[PDB]
């Protein structure tokens, strides 16, 4: 049932072709803080602009001829439905993209340019689920997992392996944490590089939930949080996910918006890039114990940049 | 007198130790647009946050044992003055840095993490260049110029050798244009690379000083234009660079501040990197003729990232 590393090769090899080598940088700002050796894996540099289209392509180049020909549908508020939507168009698979209303036109924009069709609902009824069952079932459209599903989690995986390829062993992996897509991928990958290499994830304190799953040893559930980690606001772990999770992740940690904040204007100051709030969540982890990862070689995986110009302005202005 | 490429590969050495071999940058998003393969050299992620960096310190790793120990003094309001500071500590140099009493807070504060001493004059006075010379000349220090200097400019060039030689041959170059010292570097290592690729020189529309010399064959001497490109409001062109400029750049372009603030905001929304105004020059030209780069190989320099951030906040939300 559990997806391995070797998941994770064979998904490299599947998204080659499409997807971005995407670079790793460094600080001397950052080294001199830690005391130590930073390298940060920019996904926001991945195409869409997230680390999400990893796991969409690994999964829709998986699918069935009769799913290619009917079609994928996504309804998801963040980042999985553009990943989806620009998988499917360079696979030639049709997508319907169910947005609300009021979403922000740039994103309206960009998914059209995706080719993807846009579906609108009400915001304040919050028809997702209901209209999505209805419209995939009646068109046989495909519905791809955000984060708990085989093919995704071990897509996402493949960031962390190019960062180990690249930079060699890490004493010390930092990663965000919603869903688990992308920790259970990257612990797949940290284990078979770096075996000794501590692996992190971590949530905001407002959404914990993956946290206290780790603790108790079962999935916990909890209201949606209100956090400005907006691709982070999940209520709870994935089945495959944690069942990773749990076997191979060292700790989970929280940060609070605010270091959220003072994250993301770090990396617009010092490092000149755009990263998303939800994307700070393993960075301002690092941050707050920097003084335990004293002349480590660390890796911190900025996992998307996907934020709203109006939104990122005035958190810069914060 | 003139530098040449010799002088460009010579820098590369010497600043090797120090310098960032900046990442180059692709867009699908860029390629589609201009149905061709757009470069971006990235020397927003160079020390320090911009290019000037490798001309200040490959001036400064060719002073004389006398100047290394009386120490180097600089006015300049832009990014020179940290180009200076910082290479001046790294080589173990004094640096007295004059800024604007009014000056940003994080950029005095950058400054002084530099190891810079500051020192600073009354903006509404406007006493630097009286200030500069009576310290310099009391205390021994050296003042290195922004642009105008064989060694600025030669290691200015070497952003755009390192460009060609990990892109290889470009039919097209794009370059800002302030005082003259990154395009009179870059044209040295265009014309070595590649004999036939376009070089272009870019200019803020109300400050065309460059390209009024480049019509006449003489430098044009201008008043301060009004301008959100704060790194391009010379007012003239410099000895060495222009004498370089009119025998290897093939045009000067003009681009007006709401191109830049477009351009601005893309690199942001699509690209995920934050860029200076004065850095969007060469991009902004390019869009402004995509139609005459058909299916060429076109190599963008982008000169910096380094702007306030409340600046950079408000430009977003235009
Ligand atoms: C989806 C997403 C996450 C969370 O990833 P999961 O696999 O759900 O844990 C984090 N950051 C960004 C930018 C995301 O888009
Ligand atoms: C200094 C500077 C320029 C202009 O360079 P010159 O060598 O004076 O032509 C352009 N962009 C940035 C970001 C700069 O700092
Ligand atoms: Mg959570
Ligand atoms: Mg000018």
């Amino acid at each position: 049932v559990l997806p391995t590393y070797d998941d994770v090769a064979s998904a490299s090899e599947r998204i080659k072709k499409f997807a971005n080598k995407t670079p790793v940088l460094t600080s001397s700002t950052v080294n001199k803080e830690f005391v130590a050796e930073v390298f940060f894996k920019c996904e926001n540099f991945q195409k869409m602009g997230a680390f999400k289209f990893r796991g969409a392509l690994n999964a829709l180049s998986q699918l069935n001829e009769a799913q290619r020909k009917a079609g994928v549908l996504t309804f998801s508020s963040g980042n999985h439905a553009q990943a989806i939507a620009l998988s499917a168009k360079i696979l030639g698979i049709p997508a319907k993209i169910i947005m609300p209303l009021d979403a922000p036109e740039a994103k309206v924009a960009a998914t059209k340019g995706y080719g993807g069709q846009v579906i609108m609902y009400d915001r304040y009824k919050d028809d997702r689920e209901k209209m999505a069952k209805e419209i995939s079932e009646r068109e046989g459209l495909t519905i791809i997992p955000p984060y708990d599903h085989p093919h995704v989690l071990a897509g996402q995986g493949t960031a962390a392996k190019e960062l180990f390829e690249e930079v060699g062993p890490l004493d010390a992996l930092f990663v965000c944490l919603g869903g688990g897509g992308l920790l259970s991928g990257s612990a797949l990958a940290a284990r078979h590089f770096a075996p000794n290499c501590e692996v992190y994830g971590v949530e905001p304190e407002a959404g914990n939930d993956g946290q206290q799953s780790f603790r108790k040893g079962s999935i916990v559930h909890i209201d949606t949080p209100k956090t400005i980690a907006d691709g982070a606001q999940t209520q709870h772990l994935g089945n495959y996910t944690f069942s990773i999770i749990k076997e191979k992740v060292d700790d989970i940690l929280t940060v609070s918006d605010e270091e959220l904040i003072d994250c993301l204007k770090f990396y617009a100051a010092r490092m000149k890039i755009v990263v998303e709030p939800t994307g700070c969540l393993s960075f301002a982890a690092a941050r707050a114990m920097k003084e335990k990862l004293k002349n480590k070689r660390i890796g911190i995986i900025i996992s998307g940049g996907n934020v709203d110009i109006e939104r990122y302005a005035h958190f810069l202005s914060q």
